[PDB]
């Protein structure tokens, strides 16, 4: 995927999760800079849990599987956001272990993943 390509992507994944859920543009707007420095709303988790599901990288319980979505990084990112995915993938493979409700497990690691971007993060 190229960079363009990944751009209007996250329009064509929005598109097919924030339809099902109540959401605030402010809020899509943030995390699509990757600005999850804010209280989400259940809808907002559950937004990211969509997103996740459509990507392969977590299951409906919302478990994230690293091995799975280092597999499933071509498919998800250009080469210029391989590395730091690579590196966000390590370092928050586990924080869906802290949360039991799958929602909330996609949510925090979504938030990890943001935090731990050491370059600018997008979410769809």
């Amino acid at each position: 995927m190229t960079m363009e390509q990944f751009l209007t992507s996250l329009d064509m994944i929005r598109s097919g999760c924030a339809p099902k859920f109540k959401l605030k543009t402010e809020d899509l707007d943030r995390l699509r800079v990757g600005d999850f420095n804010f209280p989400p709303s259940q809808d907002l988790m559950c937004y990211t849990k969509c997103v996740s599901l459509m990507a392969g990288t977590v299951n409906k319980k919302g478990e994230f599987n690293a091995p799975k979505a280092l597999a499933q990084l071509p498919h998800l990112v250009p080469p210029e956001m391989m590395e730091m995915s690579r590196k966000s993938v390590e370092a928050c493979r586990d924080t869906h272990k802290q949360f039991k409700e799958s929602c909330e497990r996609v949510y925090q690691t979504a938030k990890c993943f943001s935090e731990n971007a050491d370059g600018q993060f997008m979410w769809p």
